[PDB]
């Protein structure tokens, strides 16, 4: 069901190496609904190429637009398993400190802060 489950470490690593060659200015992000989540819908896709200059605040807005949420729905985004310390960091900076060993940046979203 989950991405890491669907693809071998060898396949996830090769996918990241190709995004580097074909989309060198993009951050390879896996965005996944929390396996618990009741309220928010699932995304149309799993794998996003994020322009490496957007900060985490703009990425939340993108995903809320993608889910077509409205003003008073709540949305929480974990990066690499934990809360974001700051939303003003450029995703290029976040990638270098929070990327997995396969080379993707893993994110999970839910409606409560208690995932
Ligand atoms: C970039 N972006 C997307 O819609 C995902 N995407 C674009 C290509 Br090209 C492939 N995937 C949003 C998250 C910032
Ligand atoms: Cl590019």
């Amino acid at each position: 069901k989950t991405f890491k489950q669907r693809r071998t470490f060898e396949q996830r690593v090769e996918d990241v190496r190709l995004i580097r060659e074909q989309h060198p200015t993009k951050i390879p992000v896996i965005i996944e609904r929390y396996k618990g989540e009741k309220q928010l819908p699932v995304l149309d896709k799993t794998k996003f190429l994020v322009p490496d200059h957007v900060n985490m605040s703009e990425l939340i807005k993108i995903i809320r637009r993608r889910l077509q949420l409205n003003a008073n729905q709540a949305f929480f985004l974990l990066v690499n398993g934990h809360s974001m310390v700051s939303v003003s960091t450029p995703i290029s900076e976040v990638y270098e400190s929070e990327k997995d060993e396969d080379g993707f940046l893993y994110m999970v979203y839910a409606s409560q802060e208690t995932f």
